[PDB]
């Protein structure tokens, strides 16, 4: 899945994310490597493929991806929506 | 391209204890325990493997994100900044 981080907010109010609010304020590479600290912003979303996530729910999804070269399946990413998200 | 990650909840670098490959690999994560336990995360003894070296999870976090989102490592001189703040 096409993955990107934003700025944007709006998790923690169950805003819907739309893609222009998304694009305004995404972090670029460069940005992220000057502040590695953005990574704790409550401001921060996690869009994965046509999702958007908090670092809480996306940091086990993003972890599996990498770790194990496959997504996690789909009854652990509702339970960790249902537990992590805002 | 991206370097590999493994997890295993082997623990000892807030001990600062050497990680012996054969301790990491004994202790070592698989998917199907990660997806029974996703928490697992959260886990006080998880080291994670980038590459070469050995993370706790607070400082692999941030790599792990500049990989996924940027599909790149992040620069070698912020790995060292991360490591200085976050590791244990
Ligand atoms: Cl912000
Ligand atoms: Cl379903
Ligand atoms: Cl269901
Ligand atoms: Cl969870
Ligand atoms: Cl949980
Ligand atoms: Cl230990
Ligand atoms: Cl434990
Ligand atoms: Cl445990
Ligand atoms: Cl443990
Ligand atoms: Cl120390
Ligand atoms: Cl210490
Ligand atoms: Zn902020
Ligand atoms: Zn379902
Ligand atoms: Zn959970
Ligand atoms: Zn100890
Ligand atoms: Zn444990
Ligand atoms: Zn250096
Ligand atoms: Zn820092
Ligand atoms: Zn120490």
């Amino acid at each position: 899945p096409s993955i990107a981080i934003s700025l944007c907010g709006g998790l923690s109010d169950h805003r819907e994310i739309t893609k222009d609010a998304f694009l305004e304020q995404a972090v670029s590479y460069q940005q992220f490597a000057d502040n590695p600290a953005i990574i704790d912003d409550p401001n921060l979303v996690v869009k994965v493929g046509n999702k958007y996530y908090n670092w809480t729910t996306a940091a086990p999804l993003l972890l599996a991806m990498q770790a194990f070269q496959k997504p996690l399946p789909k009854a652990t990413v509702e339970s960790i929506m249902r537990d992590k998200m805002p």
